[PDB]
């Protein structure tokens, strides 16, 4: 005796710590903790990893988590710096402070971003070189094909988000004002992020799957009660609250989970947040952007093509060239 | 037809708009979200509140919060200012900018502070008189009474809180220095809040519930391996982490969410965190501190009472005393 | 010193035992202990109350979910005969061992059935006469209208159930065959359980809200693949598994525990069995059977009004008529 | 287009169907079915497997759980025959419709047990070879051995179960008559299963882990109240309940689902259960029986060896003897 308490490592099998698994956060500040916090209170880590180019939040950032200990159930979660441990893994995401530009239009940029985001990245996959990404910062699009690029697999490795965002944004209001429920109902968006953002009335419906067309009638803008500019308030609405920022993160962070968890588990369900544009349904080249898709086991399988074709298809359509038109220059790290 | 899709509004029972439960946080920020979070996460709302005398940030922190909404379900969250709509209600539960003061003992005032805590809480009181409120500020006993007191029933609906918290801290560490679970393992602290903070040696145990005192063998700092320095590293682990704060909070919050989460459903458990000092363990007057008890329904009824009585036994009991003995005076709204 | 343990009953609040909320079911059998576990192990226990004209299955039945105890978070569950403790309650459930008759079209039925279920009911209302009732047994709607009516109020405690599950069965099979995910995906039935069950083809559509008719192109019966032999072969799906029943159970309990939980908090959601038949879409009469609606509070509030109008219309129109049209006679208490 | 709906397979990764992880019961029936409501409830699947040389309840049984579907999140759960799918895996358990003797002293048995469990188990490991099995049937110690034995490795494979269960009815009970807590408060037993079953009266405590043995002073049998009647009743609570069986079932499960969990995960904590006896507290041959220990990863890393000396000791130490002695001979397959 002496050591402590009964017995002494061995007993049974041996040295070793093998979770099975595991996962991790470079968004160790808001959307970090806002992303920890959802990912580490849910139900999800057999292990899980955090970490950032910061030395000191992550000291404390930490201390509350890891205090928080034994009211959630995560056996272990590992702080340091750079970019070694994290491997053992499948699902890793980067933020990196820069993200909007505190005004309007998403960042046009990639420009300075190329740097903020390689260094940290290029690290990671290294390590776990067996794992998906989940890339956040603006024009989601831009950076997907520019991670997966640089990155290493199409399809399999890159998923943007946006999308389930402003679904929720077009759903709640819109439900609360038509008078319902939280859950149930429908109706989605295509696209990018705001300065366009094109919702689908072609398929709005309520906790039937029946039709809101038939009814209230058609047409908007046409009508005063406003439909149009309901989606347009919306596109506002993921704008200004510039009095109030890493709150986008709260929600942005939550649905991040929701999608990570989605992911994680696999699924096989639906979730925007833009990835190939090749299922068949032609797009102008590279192409990028989003449209409803499914994702499991190893990332995406599957994405779902389709509208009307009124004006909005155009709409959807030429927003994504004209920015690669341009991009074309601006692309090239 | 015309109004939307089919029937309306009534069509078997009507209008109303029924909970049955209800809560609330003054705490919209840091400790407030950290709260929201666990809480909006967990599972606990058939109906939630949040607010403060922000504007602001409210605006913007209720919006993550709102849009999240599809991910988590808590029907309905309501936001606004000063205290008339969060009387519908159980637990509430109040902070206010002021906290700590950046160094080090917790807060030795109450002066500044009746005014903040105040107009604050008399006021959702009134419209909730039926409640239970969980005070955070430093001293922990000290407010404890003080919210108690004017507020309103004294053992009933006063809780401090405390304790858990240096339990995980006093826990974990050890544990892991000791080689072993998160879950089991034991023993815990008495008193108030750093600068005398007393474990006890008596009961800490290993997944048994056994004793380590028969083993490690007694004595401490009269060993090297220093049990003393252990404790004490912990009080400095609750202590220094002034490179960044709110993270405080991630833990805290966490903590305040456990609490509750015992409080609200009705265990009959036990946790720290100060109420009443009168159990049958005579204490100096009104008292005031935590002492391991358990929770419920209501509040709390019963408090666990207990120790050897080697000086620790005098450590615990001076400090509540020394304080109060000056703050005879401080106190006096 | 001497009765146990520091302090005694009172410090604080004092004798009293207040849950808040309460539930309860008279299936403590399959369904019952199914019903049970679902809602034992979700989240939904603040106060449980379980009991049946049983007396042995009861003792052993409970000292399983007792003992259990430990594992899941419900302080406490009552055991005992008649109907007096479960009062404290919202919603309580019903089934009595008489169920289908083994073969085919659910208990034609009310008959001897009035006696089964009345000396039931009457007794568990009384005491808690401020609930809603989940009444289950083949024939959902019969029994809902003969519960609610001698019961006590028409749409706000009278729900059947029925459909959702119908729905189950149409959507896996269907989407596994199509080729997709668990989750998203959608389309309902409208009527009662077996022997006419009509589906809506109108809505059916996938991971979009968008249209699976426009594509698949229409017909059904005049195309081979079968959409048709789909739908009849899911009745038979519900209908067969003679072989195994209790599992009929399994399914149906955790549907009724969807359906509870969807209703006990308060969701404003959407969910078919049977309620009311007056939203705005005119039935022949006392009418009863189902149609998708929203549930919360205090039971539902809205069922929602609509179809094509070709001959499905009749089926779904007619087969509700038919049996009341015989019925007529054979009811009567 | 024709196929259905856009996209076709591909677009991305591919064909393949890979889930990480998996699990499996031999107990379709009724532990098996607690087993699987608890399991496909509390949140572990990232792929599920159930079966048994059964044809008919199978086919029943996964009916009710296939159709739950939609109420539970778990993609994937298969259902066939023999041992050829579930290989996929980690974690599987066997139970074998003999299991008791409907009377009293659990199945002295492994003689026509041999068979029983044999010609299911060999099949089954060498499938997913790389696992941990869950060996239920009376003598816990007896197959664990067993199973373990001719199955693959000692304490990294072979966990009986037992004790958790005998402390919860330990606890419960005892916890309610002192009048308290579910959650907290605490205290164990060590050995077998019944005819003997010893418990620990050297660390009984209460929401402390303080001592309970200082106050209500010691003695048991020499003082009325009877502490000694108290855990005697308690094998009876085992024992008894002849009345209703499979609730045995319920708990029997539900425990074993909480064990599962707790392996499955990784929380490096604390469980009873039998395993090896050979931590340093030397124990008669191959010896056999429990002890408090901790799960993680593989199996088992850990037990928790000691006590008092006080006849209890011997108690605990000759009854796994007095066995062998005779099972000696019983045994030899
Ligand atoms: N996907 C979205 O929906 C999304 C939305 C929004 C807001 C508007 C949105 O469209 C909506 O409709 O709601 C924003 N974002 C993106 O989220 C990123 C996170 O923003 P944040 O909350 O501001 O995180 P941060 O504070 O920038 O970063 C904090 C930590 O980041 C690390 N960090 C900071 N700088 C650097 C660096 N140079 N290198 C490495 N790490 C860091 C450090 O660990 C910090 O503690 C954001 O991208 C936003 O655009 C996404
Ligand atoms: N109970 C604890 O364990 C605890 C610990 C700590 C830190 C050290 C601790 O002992 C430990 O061991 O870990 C701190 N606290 C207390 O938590 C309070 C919350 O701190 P915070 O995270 O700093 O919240 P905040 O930022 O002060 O407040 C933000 C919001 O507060 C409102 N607010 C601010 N000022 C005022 C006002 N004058 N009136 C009303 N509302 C506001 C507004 O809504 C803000 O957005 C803190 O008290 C700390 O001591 C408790
Ligand atoms: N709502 C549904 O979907 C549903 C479906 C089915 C099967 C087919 C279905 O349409 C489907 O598509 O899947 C059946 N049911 C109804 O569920 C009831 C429960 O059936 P069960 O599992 O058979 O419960 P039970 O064994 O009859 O009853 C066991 C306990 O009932 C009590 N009990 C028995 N008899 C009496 C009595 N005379 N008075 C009071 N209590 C009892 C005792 O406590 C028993 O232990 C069933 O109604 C079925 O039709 C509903
Ligand atoms: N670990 C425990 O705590 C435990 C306790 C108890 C009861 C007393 C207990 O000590 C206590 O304190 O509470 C019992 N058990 C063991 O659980 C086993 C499960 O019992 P069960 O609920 O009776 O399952 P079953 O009905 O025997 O089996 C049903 C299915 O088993 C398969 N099966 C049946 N026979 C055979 C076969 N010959 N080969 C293969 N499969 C099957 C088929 O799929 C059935 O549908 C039980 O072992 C008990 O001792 C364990």
């Amino acid at each position: 005796a002496t050591l402590k308490e009964k017995l002494i490592a061995p007993v049974a099998q041996q040295e070793t710590t093998i979770p099975d698994n595991k996962i991790t956060v470079v968004g160790v500040g808001q959307v970090g903790m806002a992303c920890a916090i959802s990912i580490l209170g849910k139900s999800l880590t057999d292990e899980l990893a955090l970490v950032d180019v910061l030395e000191d939040k992550l000291k404390g950032e930490m201390m509350d988590l890891q205090h928080g200990s034994l009211f959630l159930q995560t056996p272990k979660i590992v702080a340091n710096k750079d970019y070694s441990v994290t491997a053992n893994s499948k699902i890793v995401v980067v933020t990196a402070g820069v993200r909007q530009q505190e005004g309007e239009s998403r960042l046009n940029l990639v420009q300075r971003n190329v740097n903020v985001f390689k260094f940290i990245i290029p690290q990671i996959v290294k390590y776990s070189p067996n794992c998906i990404i989940i890339v956040v910062s603006n024009p989601v699009d831009i950076l997907t094909y520019v991670a997966w690029k640089l990155s290493g697999l199409p399809k399999h490795r890159v998923i943007g988000s946006g999308c389930n965002l402003d679904s929720a944004r077009f759903r709640y209001l819109m439900g609360e004002k038509l008078g319902v429920h939280p859950s149930s109902c429908h109706g989605w968006i295509l696209g990018e992020h705001g300065d366009s953002s094109v919702a689908v009335w072609s398929g709005v419906n309520v906790a039937g799957v029946v039709l809101q067309q038939l009814n209230p009638e058609m047409g908007t803008d046409n009508d005063s009660e406003n439909w149009k500019e309901v989606h347009k308030m919306v596109v506002e609405s993921a704008y200004e609250v510039i009095k109030l920022k890493g709150y986008t993160n709260w929600a942005i962070g939550l649905s991040v989970a929701d999608l990570i968890e989605s992911m994680l588990k696999n699924l096989s369900r639906i979730h925007p947040v833009s990835t190939m544009v090749q299922g068949m349904y032609g797009i102008e080249n590279e192409v990028f952007l989003s449209l409803p898709c499914v994702l499991n086991a190893r990332g995406l399988t599957s994405v779902i093509n389709q509208k009307l074709k009124d004006d909005e298809v155009a709409q959807l359509k030429n927003s994504a060239d004209t920015l690669w038109g341009i991009q074309k220059d601006l692309k090239d790290l």
